[PDB]
């Protein structure tokens, strides 16, 4: 029993974080095989003119209390690329994979090439996250565990004037309409992620809490009206789909579910909490909740 | 800024999870130097569960009889002894992988991060909070006993909490690493409760400065309290009373953002009153207790 915001174990990716330096800017790269990826603001900027001035030895990297050589450097978009002597020891089975808004994904926070912590997120559908940085931070990745495969999904960048975070894939290309320069920028309005609230309702209903349902149904299109004005993002099929299994264990149709869901967003909780918390909880995916609830290991 | 709830990195704790079989029990165990640590019910039979004597079931047993499994690599076990609800088994290989360590107890309402481990393989990593009743409200499922809480603060690992039993309610008790527990829980099936829990006074007054670190300041008001008169109003809601160490604990925080901890309280106090009115505080629509006075001076400034 219980349910919380449970991050993937994090040793495969602690053994990737490396400290990368570039005049008086220091940030954190991502040492695979013997390329070191990093945010390219760590050199209005023009990129190209800033990158074509710096030499290898411009670039200092640190693994550790150790010292690695830059034999060559490539830019990808907006990620750096470092080419070093020396091939990571501990790189451990990778892709680079690009996900959606409403996917989430376990971050390790680090400062100086030094892990510090670990959290569990949700792309928002606006493209930002909502992390937890401070100065340093920047290069810090966001990645999946697919049973020995580390999936890294994200690479920290920087923080918008409301608090929130905006980076890019392993690729350099950002989420969201953003870009890597001090202007003015903003995060969109953002909309809760209805597939993983139910995902969070029916998490809830194998942990028995049950007060939220009631005898009703509704229709896909009914509940998407509903849906629409309370900020929250269409229910595709492919939403009911994938809640397939869950609606199967729990006996609980997922329209079933939506029509709970329909009725806590008209009357609230009153008073009431849901695994708990008194707000609805979006940033469990199917997958997770499928997960924490089996204890898939790796 | 943001403010997550955010766990320790895992990796130092990865490397020394290990599986523990005796018979057809099979759980977890912590692998530090040559020594591997697990429950001790891990010799429990299926029909002597209420009442074991685990001296007795411990006396029967050969090295040979306990199964540990580091990875696809079985160790051998060449001792074995009891340290109150904790079994110690003597291997002959000394975990290369072993970080810097300490086995620390814990009081109530202090913080530590779970690795979530089934089969000595670990599946997750949550922040969780040992709770005034002294249990720990986890996310476990079955063959998760033998998985830790810790804490890495700098590069040295401080274990604090073995998993070793799931109460009827869904919350779970367990012992520090030397086998004591926390509670006045036996591992035992014999009829167990926690006892009515409450609120973590000190942290949620933490977490309430680290929401006025971030910008939030909505709910701070122009009066104070005396200790005594908070403490009257905080036990009609179920909170754990506010001590003058706690006072003291919070003064760096209450230096720092200009807010006297009893001002902070008298906040707490209209908080409690009124409830949040539709609002939020650090994207919560309740009052958050598992973040200790070090937790928000950690993730807010370093
Ligand atoms: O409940 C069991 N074990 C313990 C326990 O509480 N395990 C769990 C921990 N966390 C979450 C759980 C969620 C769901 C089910 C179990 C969970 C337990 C119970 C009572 C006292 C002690 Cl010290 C330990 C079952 C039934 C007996 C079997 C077991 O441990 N055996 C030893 C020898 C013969 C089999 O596993
Ligand atoms: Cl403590």
């Amino acid at each position: 029993s219980g349910f919380r915001k449970m991050a993937f174990p994090s040793g495969k990716v602690e053994g990737c974080m490396v400290q990368v330096t570039c005049g008086t800017t220091t940030l954190n790269g991502l040492w695979l095989d013997d390329v070191v990826y990093c945010p390219r603001h760590v050199i209005n900027p023009n990129y190209e003119d800033l990158l074509i001035r710096k030499s290898n030895h411009n670039f200092l990297v640190q693994a550790g209390n150790v010292q690695l050589r830059v034999i060559g450097h490539s830019m990808q978009n907006c990620v750096l690329k470092l080419k070093v002597d020396t091939a990571n020891p501990k790189t451990p089975k990778y892709k680079f994979v690009r996900i959606q808004p409403g996917q989430t994904f376990s971050v390790l926070a680090c400062y100086n090439g030094s892990p510090s912590g670990v959290y569990q997120c949700a792309m928002r559908p606006n493209f930002t996250i909502k992390g937890s940085f401070l100065n340093g931070s920047c290069g810090s990745v966001g990645f999946n565990i697919d049973y020995d495969c580390v999936s890294f999904c994200y690479m920290h960048h920087m923080e918008l004037p409301t608090g929130v975070h905006a980076g890019t894939d392993l690729e350099g290309n950002f989420y969201g309409p953003f870009v890597d320069r001090q202007t003015a920028q903003a995060a969109g309005t953002d909309t809760t992620i209805t597939v993983n609230v139910l995902a969070w309702l029916y998490a809830a209903v194998i942990n028995g809490d049950r007060w939220f349902l009631n005898r009703f149904t509704t229709t896909l299109n009914d509940f998407n009206l509903v849906a629409m004005k309370y900020n929250y993002e269409p229910l595709t099929q492919d939403h009911v789909d994938i809640l397939g299994p869950l609606s199967a264990q729990t006996g609980i149709a997922v329209l079933d579910m939506c029509a709970s869901l329909k009725e806590l967003l008209q009357n609230g909780m009153n008073g009431r909490t849901i695994l708990g918390s008194a707000l609805l909880e979006d940033e469990f995916t199917p997958f997770d909740v499928v997960r924490q609830c089996s204890g898939v290991t790796f």
